[PDB]
Parts: structure tokens; C-alpha cells; sequence
């Protein structure tokens, strides 16, 4: 009956209310995640509750385990029916999973501490006093390790052998190492995100270079799941209508304090 | 058996060879999607004939007899097989065919002939003087058709009833329009298009303004096609592989006269 609904704590997706302590179910959070599960399900016609995936993560298959993680996980061993987040559309994930079009389109970038001096990726791989990683268990981390352009094969090559290890559990803590390495270290992550905290105080931090690749969010369901037609349509009637458009101003920039 | 590609005529997506009357069958083409086809053929392991739409359309369903036309509907009435072309996934055509996750990014924007004291949207759904149109049997169209959204609901109360029509039957013939009106006609038209364009001679024409929104294009396949799993899961490889963005700069920069 009602649809169980994963999600991840990534401001400005899904956060907790100043007073959730106070509050019940669905009303806990805000966020432009928690914004459109709302309209989703009102345009899909049924109930549902969200739910903050257990480890954290957004989802990745273990090497040796063979066992998915994070949401993605929730939707394969079906402890989930759907999940709203900021989840990139990737063919290892497709393979297991259904997305909708896409709501929010991006691409990895690079975020440095004002006054680093780096412009680009190749910037990035042609030094070494400057440390840089990504996230765990994701679409960016699998985007280096698959990489067979010159720039970014040798990127990884770094990171996957620096040490203290370069990458993180989650996007915050990528934040925080930037903010607090003086810098030395630069994050890779999406567009969507780094511009965000571009936009938040201390204001010290900046997106910079183009997006390193094109891709997307998507709504997913597990394979073969009656809701994934109706939830895809009304993703891109959403769109259409410009509420999508007009969720992300008012998360990104309606909100924003520099 | 041969799989019959339908695909529309448009630079640089497809166009004919320079010596095409001495070349036959998909050797008479090159192009964007020309390449695509060929490495999703590759790819999915199947021979292909590339077919020009016979209407020279993209796509939209008649209000009077409901009969769609362009490539839409050679795919809804069984006279194509899949289409692989500059085609916007949007709602109405998702409700009728398939279409594969994006292959290109994009949305509708502004073009003007340089000098033209036109910045945005909003300013041309102020004035007069100048003229503005979009094209025919399309997303675009429909998309204004479709607006509330002050501005660009203006926009259409404008166009939809202007005399003589703003609107034009092919991107050549609304690039042509521009160009020859001395100023006094902007065409909207996506991001892609108007892109290239502004990178060919004689380079009088230009971009202005940010889009006025956020979709893509997909391959679409008629409804419970058989080629529709597999064809969606190679768009994702090859945009992961890079040769999606190795494909648009090579045929937007690397070929561009300005
Ligand atoms: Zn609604
Ligand atoms: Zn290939
Ligand atoms: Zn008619």
C-alpha cells in the first residue's frame, strides 16, 4: 500500500527540519528531494514514506561481494519501492535498476578553496602539491576507475594509490577537507552540488573548469516495478510544467547567503 | 534483417556528402548522428538503412484527425524501426513511442542576427518592432503552446496569432529568416542548433540569453520494440565511453568557420 521511499541526507535534496524532534513521518524533512516525492506521488496517486538509506551511500556493486550498496542496494533486494535523491544514471546501475528521464542534468566538476591554483582537471594532473579525490561508492569514483582519456586515466592513477587515501564517505565530508586543507586538496563532484555550496557561507569555496561529462538524475525503481511508468511520465510532465525549474531556484538560489 | 533508421536532414546531425551522387545507400550521409548509428549498429550487432522522413518532420500529433507525422509517426505506424535524429523526448511524444535515456543535452533558446537589441525572452515579449517564431510540427512549439509561465505564455498569445506566420517548416528556413531580416526576426530554437550555427560562415547570427529550459534527445523505438532495452543501455556506454562528447566536438568546433 504505501510506497517505501529511499533517500539520502544531501543537503539541499533531503535535510532535517530545525524541529523535526517535533514533528512525524514525512514531515521531518525538507529538502527539493522531499519537495517532489510529494508531487510525484500526488501525480502518481499513492502514499508513501521516506526513509534515509541505512549505510549512507548512493550505490555500488563490492567487487568480490557482488553485493549492491546504498540505495541502490534498498531497490535491488527490494527494501525500498522507490527511490527520490540526487541518484546519476549510470549503465552499471541501469543494468540492475530502472530510471526515469532524467529531472536534473549535470556533470563532474571540480570545487577548490578560493585562490588554489587550478582552472581544469589537466591543471589537476599535471601537479602533485595539490591532493584531490571524490566521493565513495558512486558514479564519479566509477567514472575515473573507467576512463580511457589520457587526462583523467592519469587522475586516477593517483588517486586510487595516494595515501592518506583521497576520497570520502560523503559529500560534506569533501566539503569540510577543502575548506580546512588550505588549498592542498580539490573535490570532484557534480555541478548540482558544487554549485550549492558555492552558495553557501563561509562563501569560500568555487566550481571551477567546465563539467568533465553529461549526464543525469533519475527516479529509480526496482526492475520490472509497476510504478516505473506513471513515475516516469510524471517526471517529465513535471519538467514540462516548470516545477523542476523552479524547485532548483528555490533550493539553490532563493536560498542562497553569499 | 536490415533495421530501417528514420532520420531527418539537419546539420550537422545529417547531412549529404559533398561527391553523395557518386556514393550509395548510408555512404551518401555523414554527420552526428551518422556516426551514431553506425556505433550503435556496432554495438547492438545489426545492419541498418538509413531513411530520410518522408514529411521532413520531426514530429506532432494533428488535434483534428490525431494522426501523428514526422518521424514520430513512422515509428508509431510501423514504417521505421527506430529513429536516431535530433528528437526532444517530451510527454506526448513518451506516451506513444520510446525513447533511450538523452544522448545530448539541450534546451530552447534565442537566436538573433548580431546587433539586434534583444538580450532575452522577457524582451521580446515586450516589444514589437521584432518579430519571433519557432518551428513547425515540434517540441518547441509545443512547449509555448503548453506555457503558463507569464513571459513565454505572452509569447505564444504573439506568435500563434501573428500574420504573416513566425513560424517556419525547417531550421534552415528559420536561420535563413534571421539572417535576411535585417534584425527585425529572432528565431527560438534549441541550444545545439543555435550553437553550430553561431560557429558558421558567414557568422552574422549569435545566442543570447540563458535556455529557457533543461531536456534532451533520445533514440526512439516504437512502442514494445525489441531493440528498445539494448539500444538504451548502448547510448549510456558510449556517453560513459566519451564518444558522445568525442562526436559533438567534432562536428560543432573542430568543423567550425568562425
Ligand atoms: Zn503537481
Ligand atoms: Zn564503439
Ligand atoms: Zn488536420
Amino acid at each position: 500500500k504505501t510506497v517505501v521511499v529511499t533517500t539520502i541526507l544531501e543537503s539541499p535534496y533531503v535535510m532535517m527540519k530545525k524541529n523535526h524532534e517535533m514533528l512525524e513521518g514525512n514531515e521531518r524533512y525538507e529538502g527539493y528531494c522531499v519537495d517532489l516525492a510529494a508531487e510525484i506521488a500526488k501525480h502518481c496517486g499513492f502514499k508513501y514514506k521516506l526513509t534515509i538509506v541505512g549505510d549512507g551511500k548512493y550505490g555500488a556493486r563490492d567487487a568480490d561481494t557482488k553485493i549492491w550498496n546504498g540505495m541502490v542496494g534498498e531497490l535491488v533486494y527490494g527494501k525500498a519501492d522507490i527511490a527520490i535523491a540526487p541518484l546519476t544514471i549510470t549503465l552499471v546501475r541501469e543494468e540492475v535498476i530502472d530510471f526515469s528521464k532524467p529531472f536534473m542534468s549535470l556533470g563532474i566538476s571540480i570545487m577548490i578553496k578560493k585562490g588554489t591554483p587550478i582552472e581544469s582537471a589537466e591543471d589537476l594532473s599535471k601537479q602533485t602539491e595539490i591532493a584531490y579525490g571524490t566521493l565513495d561508492s558512486g558514479s564519479t569514483k566509477e567514472f575515473f576507475r573507467r576512463s580511457k582519456i589520457a587526462v583523467f586515466d592519469k587522475m586516477w592513477t593517483y588517486m586510487r594509490s595516494a595515501e592518506p587515501s583521497v576520497f570520502v564517505r560523503t559529500t560534506a565530508e569533501g566539503v569540510a577537507r577543502v575548506r580546512k586543507s588550505k588549498g592542498k586538496y580539490a573535490y570532484l563532484l557534480e555541478s548540482t552540488m558544487n554549485e550549492y555550496i558555492e552558495q553557501r557561507k563561509p562563501c569560500d569555496t568555487m566550481k571551477v573548469g567546465g563539467n568533465l561529462d553529461s549526464k543525469g538524475y533519475g527516479i529509480a525503481t526496482p526492475k520490472g516495478s509497476s510504478l516505473g511508468n506513471a513515475v516516469n511520465l510524471a517526471v517529465l510532465k513535471l519538467n514540462e510544467q516548470g516545477l523542476l525549474d523552479k524547485l532548483k531556484n528555490k533550493w539553490w538560489y532563493d536560498k542562497g547567503e553569499c
